[PDB]
């Protein structure tokens, strides 16, 4: 269906690095509605409770250090097959092997530093965005761009 | 002081033709710091409360209803003189008059419908601003790129 | 009724130094519908007619000269005050005295070879459309964003 | 050699979203020259010829329907290998699955509404042109900038 | 004569935000040629060489302390009237009241950190050109898009 | 210890179609660091040192030749895997074959006039580094975005 969500926020990096309006940019001329959108900072939980499948990786720690060292501005986007699609045009997980074209292949370079994450199914959306937004902080009136579906 | 903020808000026809990425970063690029963001529905209350200098306005009665007609990304942005300066960039009242490269000058063509709406003074801001955003919806810890400033 | 309709024409150097789709843009952007589209050559005939306000200037010689040697995109316009707004986005005559922003501030810097060229009145408007355009070459259903106006 | 000509058509969605000037300016840029280019509005005759290859396939019916809903602008753009680069540039059929960077990867989400079409070879063009186009409306003195070739 | 030409430098805080290729973009895109490039990091000597005309103003400390802060990528275009064409697309001294479309009006907001300088005569051209470049450094055989004059 | 460094050249055709701030850009936006730049005319010395490795293939003539029949900006990026990433962000030999979004695939159509060349391995990096630039011609303090790496 053309409901599909999927969650997307920009990372402390792509914030400071002011990337904000550039990626929301590139959603919008995707053709993808805007459903959620606000800025905070996250909290220790938040970022554990996002992060939970990496817990025991390497990585985990750094990682929700950084995810809560400054801003991030979370959005959920709305549209038919939105989370392959945004996962695609964010690119893979290391920038640098990214293509260009990509968010991440055209600002990032170090795969701790990749500007912005979004859910890799329609599960982890689900779950993701229940657990960054409370139900009123999302529109249930969407109404897309006739243009855009038949 | 370079804690001066302002309030800007894309309306629902900016918001409907897919402009907030567009439009924010303008201001990112500008080098003015996003300390509040999110959308939202607004109420008639809000609304009113909001354009109250023009209750007794001819306009007034389309104006409170059109902007609650749909959602509205409200935000915070902190600089140096960005009440004056985010006004510039935005343009005259009416869009045909507003010159290339201000944001009504490049997208909009009717008084009506003007994309986006901002503070005239850093007391309408003050006002708006605790007006659209509760205390902790805005960001205290403000650091910007430290080649911005002398 | 907001139908007013103008009459634009990217010029051979224009359409040479390829800001077609570029100048075109522009002017979708600011929400103006395209009615009106083609590329053609010039004949002496149409030239002389389109300048015919010059014909006794010292420059009439390689005007009506230049806008032949090359393809030239004419197009058609409409909406509300698009004659006045689409100069304004055009600049002034000197492509050196045009303000950033504007097409001639931002691409040109002879007067001879100024990218484009708009009608200045609604009047020079109707009698440069019809000297272009066929009839059947216009569009009658103009159907623009349900957003631009109110 | 570089004569190689094909046939590309901002369908009505796309023309519609107001992506006809972003689209042409891709091929300005890539180097393609414009030998043809006009707006109308297929009439039932002329989309049943184009579309001829699929008048079994169970989506023959709202292609045709649609194809003439509304303006499109047709548009022959010649170049060396121009066919098959120019398929590129808009990626596959389906806009999901198209790569970030090509026109559909960047703007569309819904196969029927995949803002352009594009002759898939040599003959296919050759034929299409001819359908579309009336040979005066044809170029026939084309310049390239002579840094493009060697 | 279209010979004319005019010293433009992007300061620290320009190199440093990144603004390089885009600035340069300008110029380009207007017509100028670039007859001279190059990075270095100015000494205190060519730094009040430069600026010797505010050797006594109260702010000629911190400028040729900032202008030697870091990197600096001088440049001389050429082109008709160029000296004053920069200019106005640089905008004014203070960025805050620099018009949207301008480099400064677009990027800057303190009068300390304005992101380039130019000349602002034929006279401090000349100058300052041979003050930062050597003979050899800058072209002799300057041909421009044949577009462009008339 | 991730200061990998990498030559890039805009070849005399880019130079001349006027995208070396366009190309620029692309490398800043990545996030790599400028440390050398500066624009000359090749002597068939350095031309012939540069393409060493082509000597004796059927078009190390014409290439020589071309390389220096005009302005050449030769530039040094560095940056973690950036010899990598650059040729990525380039494309591939041919431009026609070059995916959207790369700098060939976005601007060339021909394998003799393809905008750009950069180094293919951090050897020939280093060779064609100290082959174009004079060691004081480069930077030694590099300081990036302190967001571009962890
Ligand atoms: N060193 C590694 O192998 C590694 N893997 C992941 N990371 C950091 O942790 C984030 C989450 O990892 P994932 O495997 O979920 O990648 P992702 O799917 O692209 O990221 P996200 O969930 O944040 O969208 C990544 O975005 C990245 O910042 N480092
Ligand atoms: N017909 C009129 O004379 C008129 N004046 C204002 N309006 C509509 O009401 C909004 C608020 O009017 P203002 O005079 O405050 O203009 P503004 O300062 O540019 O707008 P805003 O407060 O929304 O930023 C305007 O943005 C516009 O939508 N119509
Ligand atoms: N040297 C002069 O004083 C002079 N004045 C006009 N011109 C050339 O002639 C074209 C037509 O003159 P107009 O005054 O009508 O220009 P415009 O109103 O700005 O634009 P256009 O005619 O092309 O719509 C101009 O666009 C320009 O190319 N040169
Ligand atoms: N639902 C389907 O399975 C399906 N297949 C095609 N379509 C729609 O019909 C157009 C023609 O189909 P083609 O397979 O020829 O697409 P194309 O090669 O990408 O494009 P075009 O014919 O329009 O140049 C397609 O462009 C698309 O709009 N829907
Ligand atoms: N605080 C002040 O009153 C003041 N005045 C100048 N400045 C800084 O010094 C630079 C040189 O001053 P100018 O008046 O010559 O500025 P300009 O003409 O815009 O630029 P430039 O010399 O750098 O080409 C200015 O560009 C600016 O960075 N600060
Ligand atoms: N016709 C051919 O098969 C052929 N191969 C190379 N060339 C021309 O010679 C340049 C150098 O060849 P390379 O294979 O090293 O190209 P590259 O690795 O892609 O780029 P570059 O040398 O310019 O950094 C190429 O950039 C291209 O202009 N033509
Ligand atoms: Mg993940
Ligand atoms: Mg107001
Ligand atoms: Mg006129
Ligand atoms: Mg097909
Ligand atoms: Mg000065
Ligand atoms: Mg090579």
């Amino acid at each position: 269906v053309n409901k599909e969500r999927t969650f997307l926020a920009v990372k402390p990096d792509g914030v400071a690095r002011g990337l904000v309006g550039e990626i929301i940019a590139r959603y919008e001329k995707k053709g993808f509605v805007l459903v959620g959108l606000k800025q905070l900072v996250p909290t220790k939980d938040l970022a554990e409770s996002h992060y939970a499948e990496h817990k025991e990786r390497p990585f985990f720690g750094g990682l929700v250090s950084f995810i809560t060292s400054g801003p991030v501005v979370a959005m959920v986007f709305e549209g038919k097959g939105v989370v392959a699609s945004a996962r695609l045009m964010i690119g893979v997980t290391n920038p640098l092997a990214s293509a260009p074209g990509s968010i991440r292949g055209d600002f990032g370079v170090d795969v701790g530093r990749n500007i912005i994450g979004g859910s890799d199914s329609v599960e982890s959306a689900n779950r993701e965005i229940a657990l960054w937004f409370k139900p009123e902080e999302l529109l249930t009136e969407v109404k897309p761009n006739p243009n855009l579906y038949e």
